[PDB]
């Protein structure tokens, strides 16, 4: 009973594992997706496939879980944190065969877990916020697994000058609100920054001027038009020729309602519904922009960037309650129109455009900038950038081995199976390629055995060794630290369950 | 798991890569397509055969769905781009037994894309704007596996023709609008090219005139009669003599009417809807031509062929909304009754008839027009008119063999590998006769082994081995670029799968 159900949570856990263990390097493989209606998907990274997934068995949920809370931090390493539980998983289940029972394998874990942790801070550097040359290198490298074909070096100049605004002053707070808009075009690959306010909505009558220089902003909400809402107090008529007279001046009402809008200081007007066409002549003779369908996620972006308030009905407008915009235009770019907004007031956020050629491509850098930017945030307010390429690893199963060394018990042979089964990730990386097989691990083990030579690792677009600082890997340290919190908090949750039951009872 | 899930991808998709290759020789066997109903359709082309077909399995799609965005581009290039990435697959599907694993081969075939568009580029000539003679072959060549037994020398007179209006003088922007109508007849096979309007619709009432001088065309479309819509604002009767001089008044009024439009000039009346009986005597005394029921796809050529406006009501006519016309006519050809509007203004798009025997011929000639055409506006534009017959493929593996010798490592073999399957053109094009078999490939493969020699190909109509250029097959190279780089994108859209899993969630 103790090695029945124990052995199956293992087997469980290890196929689902080994799953996204092609999808690691930066030219692996991806995987096809299909469902019961039919939809033929394609994804090469480790986290939609953790999603989409039978959790039909017990234990392929908690991993899933586990790695799905710390996606959410940095998101950069999930899939390596997966290969790492699932190596310690096959690694200690051999370990159960000599009879020693799961407990001080937990506690070699847990001991070298602290161990690996205080030399990762020991092996990194120190870099400062006056720094350009070193963030962008970061950045190129950030992108690899999505598309290097045509995102190498367009998309490692940008990025760098967008986020370098409110990060280099104020090193501490930086949450910024960053969109990413999925629409296609006809060039090959066309990345725009827009640095003002980006809205995704066209028109049907274009007869309104897009050229106004020192425009005004001003946010304005419902309770404009004739009906809009509903009249709890009824009235009544009396004679024909009263009602066509209030009708007369509530529509002789509008024009006073735009001049006082005029004279306060306003030139750009932005309505939450629709705007009719009876109300746009009105805003043609006196140069005002006209505009219609505001959506909330593009109406929140004005208060903190051009500086207004809004108003709940029509007559709480006055003069405090505007703003102010540089230049409003209405192009209309890869196929459909957008309105931009430049020259604002307070630069905060930024808009990034991609264009591609069909739909799929363009999607492709949507799961790309987010891994992009999430990785420069936590290197200002940080800083210990390590050698990246799968160098840590090699570096501390050299040192674990010596470290081991200076303890008596059954522990020790924990804390050298947690150090043989950090060299999962260099053989990982070198699968994808012809001329790696086992070589490359045995050459990168004796080149760290002198007393200097760190800084070198892998690279899959050459085939030799050097170093990798000097080629522009660097990756940080939190996704490796945050990755084997992650692979050792996972994997005790499955040893120490040993019997499972069941219950007819809810919760 | 990494090879068994591969091998029947390829297994999937090399079933429908060889279902079109019959389908590919000038002089090929067709298919017969049925369906549940009873519906026994022949098809002989290979891009209505990709549509109609069982898609059930996952891999047996994405390359139906590559083929059909190429298809929309030139829609040339479409069967045999889909024979070369079955080639490739089967090709690529016997260098997995060496233990080599998928990657090599990829960064092989890309290598060797690159230089076979460089090659395809130095082997063209200039075709310039003021030729005549050269135009003509492209569009005789065109029209092979359609019915070369009566289109091979009327229908390659009067496509050049007709195409040479607007594209000679502006070499960039030529998109026209061909309409072509299957229309049955009683000859053989007849040729129309009406140089103006064409209107398919029949009248009831033969009792106006159908010859009329220089006459001119009023563009109106509802709002005439006296009920056609609804009126909110209901009126009342007070005396019975009031309604029946309201109504004599209403019928009086259109003497008044039509009398203005024939003092403004214009002579004749395309209606939307259709016209009453007792609307015809008042356009019979002043020599108007009356029309009805006119489709919104023969009313758009009006605005830009006569230079006319529309008028949404009845009183909007004065006369800047006039254009003109030349003449006119209504004749009983083909058995149903067209109109014909000649001498228009500005000749831009033109119309094509074709009249066969039953109704299968027509449409066989359906298929035929759009991609005749096709050819020829990306000739002018470009002009790097290579020799066709499957004469490059053979040019270009010689070249790649050598140049696939100065690279040294295992992406030689995918050099070699993509080298040879560029020879299953001229293998597909002489499996269609019987005197072929193996020796034309080994006749035409020494031929091009000296110095010049590079227009000769393959010709199904003779036996024995000549120039191409003389004959009169001219295929352009944009259709060969395009169909490589389809058969270089979808060949990579297999391999870089291994592994295939299933989810119950959406998207
Ligand atoms: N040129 C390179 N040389 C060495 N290693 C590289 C190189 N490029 C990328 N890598 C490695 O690839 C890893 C990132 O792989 P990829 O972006 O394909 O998926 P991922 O981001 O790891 O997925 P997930 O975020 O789900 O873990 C990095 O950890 C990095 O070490
Ligand atoms: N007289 C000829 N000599 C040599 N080759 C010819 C001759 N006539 C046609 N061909 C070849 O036949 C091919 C066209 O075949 P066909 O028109 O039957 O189908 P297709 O247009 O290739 O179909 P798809 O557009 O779906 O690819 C051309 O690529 C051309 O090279």
């Amino acid at each position: 009973m103790g090695r029945d159900a124990q052995r199956m949570n293992i087997l469980a856990g290890r196929i689902i594992a080994e799953t996204v263990r092609s999808t690691l390097g930066p030219k692996g493989m991806d995987k096809m997706l299909v469902d019961d209606l039919g939809d033929v998907v394609v994804t090469n990274d480790g986290v939609t496939i953790l999603r989409e997934m039978s959790v039909e068995h017990p234990a392929a949920k908690m991993l899933i879980e586990v790695a799905k809370t710390q996606e959410k931090e940095v998101g950069d390493g999930t899939t390596t944190a997966v290969v790492v539980a699932g190596e310690l998983l096959r690694k200690a289940e051999e370990l159960l065969d000599q009879n020693v029972h799961p407990t001080i394998v937990v506690k070699g874990y847990q001991a070298a877990a602290q161990k690996a942790q205080e030399l990762l801070k020991t092996i990194a550097c120190e870099v400062g916020a006056q720094d350009k040359e070193i963030l962008t290198k970061i950045a190129m490298t950030s992108i690899t697994g999505k598309g290097a074909e045509k995102a190498k070096e367009k998309l490692a100049e940008i990025i760098v000058e967008a986020v370098s605004a409110v990060v280099d002053d104020e090193g501490k707070v930086d949450k910024d609100l960053i969109k990413i808009e999925k629409k296609s075009g006809a060039s090959i690959d066309d990345t725009e920054l827009i640095k003002g306010v980006l809205v995704d909505k066209e028109r049907v009558s274009a007869q309104m001027p897009k050229k106004v220089t020192d425009a005004k902003i001003a946010l304005l909400n419902c309770a404009i038009e004739i009906k809009e809402t509903e009249t709890d107090a009824e009235i009544r008529i009396t004679d024909p020729a009263k009602l066509m007279e209030f009708i007369e001046q509530e529509e002789k009402m509008l024009k006073d309602m735009v001049a006082e809008i005029k004279a306060s200081g306003a030139n750009v007007l932005f309505c939450q519904k629709g705007i009719d066409d009876l109300a746009q002549h009105y805003l043609a003779k006196e140069g005002i922009v006209a505009a219609r369908r505001v959506k909330k996620s593009d109406m929140e972006k004005l208060a903190k960037a051009t500086g207004a308030n809004v108003i709940t009905n029509i007559k709480d407008l006055s003069a405090q309650d505007l703003g102010d915009a540089g230049l409003v235009e209405e192009r209309k770019i890869s196929g459909d129109s957008m309105i931009f907004v430049e020259e604002c007031k307070h630069p905060k956020a930024v808009t990034m455009l991609i264009r591609g050629t069909t739909e799929h491509v363009i999607e492709e850098v949507a799961r790309a900038v987010d891994d992009a930017v999430g990785v420069v945030g936590c290197t200002i307010e940080d800083g210990r950038i390590v050698s990246g390429g799968g160098s840590t690893e090699v570096e501390l199963s050299m040192k674990l081995r010596e470290y081991a060394e200076g303890i008596s018990g059954r522990e020790q042979l924990a804390v050298r199976a947690f150090a043989d089964a950090l060299e999962v990730i260099p053989r990982t990386l070198a699968e994808n390629a012809g001329l790696d097989a086992i070589e490359i691990l045995v050459k990168v083990r004796a080149a760290h055995a002198s007393n200097g030579n760190k800084c070198a690792g892998l690279n899959v677009f050459t085939g030799a060794v050097e170093d990798m600082c000097e080629n522009g890997v660097v990756e940080p340290l939190r996704v490796k630290t945050q990755a084997i919190q992650s692979a050792a908090e996972s994997t005790e949750m499955l040893l120490r369950i040993d019997d499972v039951i069941a219950a007819e009872k809810l919760r």
